[PDB]
């Protein structure tokens, strides 16, 4: 087991230190090195971020070249 993808993505963002937020890359490398996830985790981490951004719980920032960064809305 592991918690829900959303709960693993909030643990992954709470551990980041930055004047931006976490990248989808940062969040897949944290979750894969700390929980017992399977081979479809890539897919599952993108799907929950798409959902968590729509529900209002993640916020995002985009720049030029800046591929996408995620912070917890409060």
């Amino acid at each position: 087991s592991h918690p829900t993808y959303s709960e693993m993505i909030a643990a992954a963002i709470r551990a980041e230190k930055s004047r931006g937020g976490s990248s989808r890359q940062s969040i897949q490398k944290y979750i894969k090195s700390h929980y017992k996830v399977g081979h479809n985790a890539d897919l599952q981490i993108k799907l929950s971020i798409r959902r968590l951004l729509a529900a209002g719980v993640l916020k995002q920032t985009k720049g030029v070249g800046a591929s996408g960064s995620f912070r917890l809305a409060k």
